[PDB]
């Protein structure tokens, strides 16, 4: 809506206070005009009709329990925008500063979050498996990264291309978490997953097998559940990404780590220049090798490490 840019203050899902960019016109709206063509956050009001209503608040203070998921969806969308712009020179998910829209309070007891083709959507969780999912910066960045993927590589959401799609969202979700630098790790969703259990997470990139996901191509899921295992086989690529960044010896194969910034550069370039909607794991390896070659040279350590990492997870 048309109005003037303002700065509100509120508390997120985990009880942390933060400033948020808002817009004043009669009400204060969760509309951040400081980034691209805006970041807009909506109330889905426990319904499934989207987007719901643009979040309106009387006083620009967002400390109510009901406000918390909105505060975090809005704020972490801003951090994710900043990551893509500052680190990769990418302006929003389409590269042209498309408005970023999110809805919170989607459905009832909803243990998931998603990109629906046009916007981000966050459940509140059931309080057992999840608390409101926008409380995780890696989750928010995971969702916005689906939009980036859809506008670029266009990876079809099934089988190997879908597992790459998932891994790309976990990788950049994690790199955004490191960018913000608050309790960063190589785990996925730990801040909002299972409030009754400390120290777990939905997935692990450093050790996918800890939560049942394969860490080697020979252990890939070949069934039909989960669109052919997109959230399962992502572990194979997540592990390769982890190894490229941090190094390690995995199934006897040693990888020299090159750090998270170079991981990000290599995978961003692969995603935006080389991957196609039907890319499989072998084709991702080739894309990553080519990207590292473009950036660092064919004889580089970076290229050598990409090859070792994919070798370690059994992808040729
Ligand atoms: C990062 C986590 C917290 C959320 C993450 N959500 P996601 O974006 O991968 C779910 N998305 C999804 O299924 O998209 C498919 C889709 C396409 C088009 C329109 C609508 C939906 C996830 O791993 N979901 C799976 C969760 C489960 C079922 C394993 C608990
Ligand atoms: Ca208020
Ligand atoms: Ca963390
Ligand atoms: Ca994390
Ligand atoms: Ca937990
Ligand atoms: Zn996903």
């Amino acid at each position: 809506i048309t109005g003037t840019s303002t700065v509100g203050v509120g508390r997120g899902v985990l009880g942390d206070q933060k400033n948020i960019n808002t817009t004043y016109s009669t009400y204060y709206y969760l509309q951040d005009n400081t980034r691209g063509n805006g970041i807009f956050t909506y109330d889905a009001k426990y319904r499934t009709t989207l987007p719901g209503s643009l979040w309106a608040d009387a006083d620009n203070q967002f400390f109510a329990s009901y406000d918390a998921p909105a505060v975090d969806a809005h704020y972490y969308a801003g951090v994710t925008y900043d990551y893509y712009k500052n680190v990769h020179n990418r302006l929003s998910y389409d590269g042209n500063n498309a408005a970023i829209r999110s809805s919170v309070h989607y459905s009832q007891g909803y243990n998931n979050a998603f990109w629906n083709g046009s916007q981000m959507v966050y459940g509140d969780g059931d309080g057992q498996t999840f608390i409101p999912l926008s409380g995780g910066i890696d989750v928010v960045a995971h969702e916005l990264t689906h939009a980036v993927t859809d506008y670029t590589a266009g990876l079809i959401y099934q089988n190997e291309s879908g597992a790459i799609n998932e891994a790309i969202s976990d990788i950049f979700g994690t790199l955004v978490e490191f960018y913000a630098n608050k309790n960063p790790d190589w785990e996925i969703g730990e801040d909002v997953y299972t409030p009754g259990i400390s120290g777990d997470s939905l997935r692990s990139m450093s050790d996918p097998a800890k939560y049942g996901d394969p860490d080697h191509y020979s252990k890939r899921y070949t069934g039909t559940q989960d669109n052919g295992g997109v959230h399962i086989n992502s572990g194979i690529i997540n592990k390769a990404a982890y190894l490229i960044s941090q190094g390690g010896t995995h199934y006897g194969v040693s990888v020299v780590g090159i750090g998270r910034d170079k991981l990000g550069k290599i995978f961003y370039r692969a995603l935006t220049q080389y991957l196609t909607p039907t890319s499989n794991f072998s084709q991702l390896r080739a894309a990553a090798v080519q990207s590292a070659t473009d950036l660092y040279g064919s004889t580089s350590q970076e290229v050598a490490s990409v090859k070792q990492a994919f070798d370690a997870v059994g992808v040729k």
